[PDB]
């Protein structure tokens, strides 16, 4: 991906967009009780922790675009992807604007909580007043539709969440880049029945987890993947997309039916953006921090591996890939050993920046002890080995416990990560709800014992 061009607002036509300057992260009851090294992002130029130019670093994600056209390799991995999703046998009709606004079986409703983009933030419009989830209006949409059309800018806003001392310092801040809601249900329209095959059929053909309940398909994907595991971590993913993986898209959506509409891509890699009194345009890159781009990341995510197999090792056997993508992570298998590093030097020609697989400094084996996905590990379960744990160490959840954005939430909060953390073991989550319960706030939540958390594990399969 890369800015074409940037400049204020007001010479193009936006008004200025305002967007909150403080984070609303703050210490929580936790704070002390359990050990963290993470502080909040850096949201604005000012910030006293800021070490070098804010604008500057959260810009700097587009490394630019290193392909300009669809050579050979990507196209034969368009045609076995292509071929695999046929299989699915996805209904590529448009679906109804309602179904699209409040979702259907395998699509949920439309979030209420997210930004609902441009023009609306510039108008002090929520999606509270367009959309009554019981009445399941479209009336007001259709008009606002009508009204205001599609292929609006993008409102860029800086992620608030918490990032590591040394992010912080370089302003190394992830932004999201929220589309109007106009174009969001637009979308849905044109892709939803694509989202909901995606979402029905998390596995191997369609090479996509999105939608996915981990306590229950980690227990499915290892019969799914073949004797050799390789995976890798990359860089900037979205942001170093390059326009030609947008092409390679259309053409799987084309032959799978929706060539219908294959333009709404283009909105998404030649895109249009508003940032508080600046305007700016990209070519390339995925529109960052949303929902509705996982899968088109997680497709194109399919078409890369398959891409740099081919130039690789000519004669690969991609019918016995077998690949899961969620978005940019990706865990995948081949019956005969591969070199990721070599894959990763395939890679740099693609525009892609790939690197060992969870932080390691060097590209190491992959074997079902050492590999993650969504940060989580895969474990046996002692009594029924074929029950499969995802396990996420208990670190990230330590440091999230130690913050928190709404008091009102600190109950949901706490529960969702109780959710996570019992598959460590009952010693480990033990010790952690005894010292949940050593301040006030912890005694006072309604938090689940082990025994009850495994009961539930064993009666939801
Ligand atoms: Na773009």
């Amino acid at each position: 991906g890369e800015i074409q061009w940037m400049r204020p607002s007001k010479e193009v036509g936006y008004p200025i967009i305002n967007a909150p300057s403080k984070t609303k992260l703050e210490p929580s009851a936790f704070h002390y009780v359990f050990e963290g090294v993470k502080e909040p992002a850096v949201l604005t130029k000012n910030d006293p922790r800021l070490k070098t130019d804010f604008e500057e670093a959260i810009f700097s994600k587009y490394v630019g675009n290193k392909i300009t056209e669809v050579d050979e390799y990507m196209k034969e991995a368009v045609d076995h992807y292509a071929g695999q999703l046929m299989s699915l046998d996805i209904n590529t009709e448009q679906m109804c604007l309602e179904d699209a606004m409040y979702g259907t079986d395998g699509l949920e409703a439309l979030d209420l909580s997210t930004s609902a983009g441009y023009p609306y933030v510039a108008m002090g419009k929520k999606k509270r007043d367009i959309l009554n989830k019981q009445t399941r209006d479209t009336k007001e949409m259709q008009k606002l539709l009508d009204t205001y059309g599609i292929n609006l800018p993008l409102v860029t806003y800086v992620k608030d969440e918490l990032r590591s001392k040394t992010k912080v310092e370089q302003g190394k801040s992830r932004l999201i880049e929220a589309s109007s809601l106009n174009d969001s249900v637009a979308m849905r329209m044109a892709f939803g029945n694509l989202y909901a095959a995606f979402h029905k059929n998390p596995g191997v053909i369609t090479g996509s987890a999105v939608g996915c309940d981990p306590d229950l398909f980690w227990s499915k994907i290892p019969v799914l993947m073949e004797e050799k595991l390789f995976a890798f971590d990359y860089t900037g993913y979205d942001a170093s997309l390059s326009p030609a993986w947008f092409e390679a898209l259309k053409m799987v959506l084309e032959k799978i039916g929706f060539g219908d509409r294959v333009d709404y891509i283009d909105y998404l890699n030649h895109s249009h953006h508003l940032y508080k009194n600046k305007t700016y345009c990209v070519k390339g890159g995925m529109p960052s921090g949303c929902p509705g781009t996982s899968i088109f990341n997680s497709m194109i995510n399919n078409l890369i591996i398959r891409t740099l197999l081919l130039k690789t090792y000519k004669g690969i056997d991609l019918d016995h890939l077998k690949m899961i993508a969620y978005g940019d992570d990706v865990i995948a298998s081949y019956p005969h050993e591969v070199d990721a590093s070599l894959l990763a030097q395939s890679g740099k020609d693609y525009g892609l920046t790939m690197t060992p697989a969870d932080k390691s400094a060097t590209f190491e084996t992959v074997t079902w002890e050492n590999v993650t996905f969504l940060k989580r590990f895969f474990r046996a379960d002692e009594k029924y080995p074929f029950l499969i744990h995802p396990v996420m160490p208990m670190k990230e959840i330590h440091e999230s416990i130690r913050w928190t954005k709404d008091p009102r939430n600190t109950q949901d909060h706490v529960r969702s990560l109780c959710l996570l953390a019992w598959h460590n073991g009952e010693e480990e989550y033990n010790k952690f709800l005894a010292k949940i319960r050593s301040v006030p706030i912890g005694r006072a939540l309604d938090l689940p014992e082990y025994s009850t958390l495994y009961d539930r594990w064993l009666d939801s399969f």
